[PDB]
DNA sequence: GGAATCGATATCGCCGC
RNA sequence: GCGGCGAU
DNA sequence: GTCGATTCC
């Protein structure tokens, strides 16, 4: 019984009587009457959102795992753990055989029990009918039992062995299986590890009821959450004492849930250009919803305020400029999806084209997930395709844009430009230009990108387009009769285009064409680093330097690795049988340690190509180094290998993947040395600044833990402040939640590298939005972090504006150093030496960028 | 110092138990 | 919180 | 299960 918010609350955002004459005037009565009734819906779609989710929270008893009920259990668990702590001193300070519950409740951490009760309590209390203290008490015990039993595993026996457990534990969902897991763990733990009995088999259902009853007692004692009243006293088959939730506390919830359901808005797009950003907040949507948009998406309220008075117009315009872009539904494209999705889970998934256990149960696991997604993935489809259907007859729709704490612009709504193929393919720009002989040279280029040809020179890409002109046309003539679009690396977009490419043919270059051609960078990551350090080797790689042949970072590190293989294939170490005794069993074993010489043999035997290197290198920007590739190598190619038929050669999977790692790791830390250096330098910087330098002779705080802060080239300032709570409260099979804060130096030193590049690309895009807006009449953009698009016509320009906006930023500054000046005077006296120097620069000439056909942006 | 522990892919979003 | 999805 | 790097004895 939740306080329906859908009253005077949402009523707030009045779509007919509010100071909205501002919009009316500016766009009209209808659109301004629309924008507000929409926004209003968003919330109405937000409340509903909350209810149905809250419905199944009660309907499974998980009403404790709901933010609506978590504020009570915060003042409710201190009262209850204290009373059980006095009660343990009440019978300990009194001779005579100790109560039935007290023998057991002396095994499970009291705090735990304390909670265990609260939860399963409210859970059964929200059941259909059965609330009797009989079944109730039975439940509580049932559970507490489990925790003293399997919590001993996590306490002494698997002190470290638990590592191998935790993992498969969390992965296990639902009370049942989690138990299924812990019993089988127990049966093998005493079968090898620590020995003893199982003094829980003596725990009769009686013992269980006993526990579950003395607790509840403690519960109505310490608190009044539940009043223990008699149900029809004076009857033999009706007089049963039962539990009821204190009407007061029930209101707390119904109320907390009420106000909650009103801050989860379903952000739609706008009917009228968004409300420019004046600062910090109030931006994007127009109404004054009980959920304003922040300029920046941040975690802590204070962190957002640090912006309030900051100056940065370069930035405020970017958002605003970019946010003004008008788009429209691709009415043609949509009636294609409107057909094929109603005849297929995935319009483009299947179209008629021309180690025993640990493996059989390996693929079995597959077949499970692969169907999880196929159903989650359609859950998102059904959404888009709906949104899309709402706004198909609208003349033009707009998207508000925030930023993440590090810069990056995002749209606000759910259905947005930064979608997936299908998504992006329903979205084309509202104002067009006529195309022109140069505007169409780019339609076509795009068309080449959308079909997968993009690592071959632009004429080529055009060759392609032209060789298949008939096809394309086919598709655009009749889309449903031809699946050639579909099979294309980006179908729904690539078919976006085919309807344009046939508009050209029917109207010659005078064709008004609003479709977003987009210029994607190579690996923004390495790029920036390689520029901010003039690394010609590296830039070459991401195509910072112009070339005739599209350079492919993966393909080249592939290379550098095949070169090491063959070098070990001839020299290198030989095998080696080393003895490995198990940590749990103490059993002796024989394991031959494949040597470089052979490992390679295999590698070579398998067939190393771009595809064995991609992921590792493409994530190299987020941190992964030598260690993290193993896992990747192994599962991204070694496993699916064996599990595919090939893989024979993979005698020691782990060893083959331990090795390939290092190879990769050596082959990239020489191709993008830049990225390597810049990242590590940065990583140092943050470590230091994270540290809590003291004197271990006073154990005195010399310079507390410093966060990290810098300012992007376009005026944006980023604040890397990762906080870790000092709490804790792990539970086994039920929950295990909440119980001040401090900077978590690890998170801190981790997230610098990525974040920094990530705020940087940030600046860069915000600038090209501006630059190419002011300097060239371009007023219509497609923004995807590292992907800029515009209409066929302004296209020619964009392409250059970027290669421009870029070289400007790297020429004019050295964020690396600038970044120094930022913390420099914050490094305590003592650490002034552990801070390595800014790596030397290179011989790259940024100005080359301006002529790199392939480093689009 | 030396032996004992955490940790290893970044930010945004949606959905779900 | 874990799971999955999707965006770079 | 390698590499190491930071913590407490
Ligand atoms: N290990 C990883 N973890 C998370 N996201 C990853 C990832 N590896 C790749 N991705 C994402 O997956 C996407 C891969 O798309 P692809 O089309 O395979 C890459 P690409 O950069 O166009 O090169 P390609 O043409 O060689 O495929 C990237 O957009 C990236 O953001
Ligand atoms: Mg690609
Ligand atoms: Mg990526």
């Amino acid at each position: 019984n939740t306080i329906n918010i859908a009253k005077n609350d949402f009523s707030d955002i009045e779509l007919a009587a509010i100071p909205f004459n501002t919009l009316a005037d500016h766009y009209g009565e209808r659109l301004a009457r629309e924008q507000l009734a929409l926004e209003h819906e968003s919330y109405e779609m937000g409340e509903a959102r909350f209810r149905k989710m809250f419905e199944r929270q009660l309907k499974a008893g998980e009403v404790a795992d709901n933010a609506a009920a978590k504020p009570l259990i915060t003042t409710l668990l201190p009262k209850m753990i204290a009373r059980i702590n006095d009660w343990f001193e009440e019978v300990k300070a009194k001779r005579g055989k100790r109560p039935t519950a007290f023998q057991f409740l002396q095994e499970i951490k009291p705090e735990a029990v304390a909670y265990i009760t609260i939860k399963t309590t409210l859970a059964c209390l929200t059941s259909a009918d059965n609330t009797t203290v009989q079944a109730v008490a039975s439940a509580i015990g049932r559970a507490i039992e489990d925790e003293a039993r399997f919590g001993r595993i996590r306490d002494l026996e698997a002190k470290h062995f638990k590592k191998n457990v935790e993992e498969q534990l969390n992965k296990r969902v639902g009370h049942v299986y989690k138990k299924a897991f812990m019993q089988v763990v127990e049966a093998d733990m005493l079968s090898k590890g620590l020995l003893g009995g199982e003094a829980w088999s003596s725990w009769h259902k009686e013992d269980s009821i006993h526990v579950g009853v003395r607790c509840i007692e403690m519960l109505i004692e310490s608190t009044g959450m539940v009043s223990l009243h008699r149900q029809n006293a004076g009857v033999v088959g009706q007089d049963s004492e039962t539990i009821e939730l204190a009407p007061e506390y029930a209101e707390a919830i119904a109320t907390r849930a009420g106000a909650l359901a009103g801050i989860s808005p379903m952000f739609q797009p706008c009917v009228v250009p968004p409300k420019p950003w004046t600062g910090i907040t109030g931006g994007g949507y127009w109404a004054n919803g009980r959920r304003p948009l922040a300029l920046v998406r941040t975690h802590s309220k204070k962190a957002l305020m640090r912006y309030e008075d900051v100056y940065m117009p370069e930035v405020y315009k970017a958002i605003n400029i970019a946010q003004n872009t008008a788009w429209k539904i691709n009415k043609k494209v949509l009636a294609v999806a409107n057909v094929i999705t109603k005849w297929k889970h995935c319009p483009v998934e299947d179209i008629p084209a021309i180690e025993a256990l640990t493996a059989w149960k390996r693929a079995a696991a597959a077949v499970y997930r692969k169907d999880k997604a196929r159903k989650s993935r359609r859950i998102s489809l059904e959404f888009m395709l709906e949104q899309a259907n709402k706004f198909a007859n609208h003349k033009a729709i707009w998207f508000p844009y925030n930023m993440d704490w590090r810069g990056r612009v995002y749209a606000v709504s759910m259905f947005n430009p930064q979608g997936n193929d299908m998504t992006k393919g329903l979205l084309t720009l509202a104002k067009g230009k006529p195309i022109g002989k140069e505007g169409y040279y780019w339609l076509k280029i795009h068309g080449a990108n959308c079909a997968g040809v993009d690592k071959v020179p632009f004429p080529e890409r055009i060759k392609f387009i032209e060789e298949n002109h008939e096809n394309i046309m086919a598709c655009a003539k009749s889309p449903l009769e031809n699946t050639w679009w579909a099979e294309q690396d980006s179908p729904f977009c690539f078919l976006a285009f085919c309807f344009e490419y046939a508009g050209v043919q029917h109207h010659g270059l005078s064709y008004n064409c609003s479709l977003p051609l987009a210029f994607d960078g190579s690996c923004s990551g390495i790029q920036h680093f390689s520029a901010m350090l003039r690394d010609e080797v590296g830039g070459r790689a991401v195509n910072l330097l112009p070339s005739e042949t599209v350079q492919d970072i993966y393909g080249i590190v592939a290379k550098k690795v095949n070169e090491i293989l063959q070098a070990d294939a001839i020299n290198g170490t030989d095998n080696e049988v080393v003895t490995v005794t198990d940590e749990n069993t103490g059993e002796i074993s024989e394991k031959v340690k494949l040597g470089t010489k052979a490992l390679a043999g295999q590698w070579l035997a398998y067939g190393v190509t771009r595809s064995v290197t991609k992921r590792s290198v493409m994530t190299l920007a987020y941190g992964s180094k030598e260690f993290g590739f193993r896992q990747q190598v192994l599962e991204d190619t070694i496993q699916p290998a064996i599990d595919s038929g090939k893989g024979l050669m993979f005698t020691q999977p782990n060893q083959a993947a331990g090795y390939m790692a290092k190879l990769i790791w050596e082959s990239v830390s020489v191709t993008v040395v830049a990225a390597v250096e810049a990242m590590n330098w940065l990583k140092s910087a943050a470590k230091l600044l994270a540290a809590e330098v003291k004197d271990k002779k006073t154990g005195e705080i010399l310079r507390k833990r410093c966060a990290v802060h810098w300012v992007t080239p376009d005026g944006f300032p980023v604040w890397q402040e990762y906080k870790k709570p000092i709490q804790t409260r792990l539970n086994l099979m039920f929950l295990g939640q909440f119980r001040d804060s401090e900077i978590d130096a690890h998170k801190q030193e981790s997230g610098i590298a990525p974040n920094f590049v990530h705020s940087q690309d940030g600046s860069h895009l915000r600038k090209t939005v501006v630059w190419a807006h002011e300097k060239y009449g371009i007023e219509s953009f497609a923004l995807i972090h590292d992907s800029f698009g515009t209409i066929p016509a302004d296209a020619a320009n964009l392409f250059k504006a970027v290669r421009e906006t870029m070289v400007d930023t790297y020429e004019s500054c050295d964020v690396l150093a600038d970044f120094y000046d930022q913390f420099a005077d914050q490094l305590h006296e003592s650490q002034l030496d552990k801070m390595p120097a800014l790596p030397a620069k290179g011989n790259l000439n940024l100005r080359d960028i301006l002529e790199s056909d392939f480093a689009f942006a």
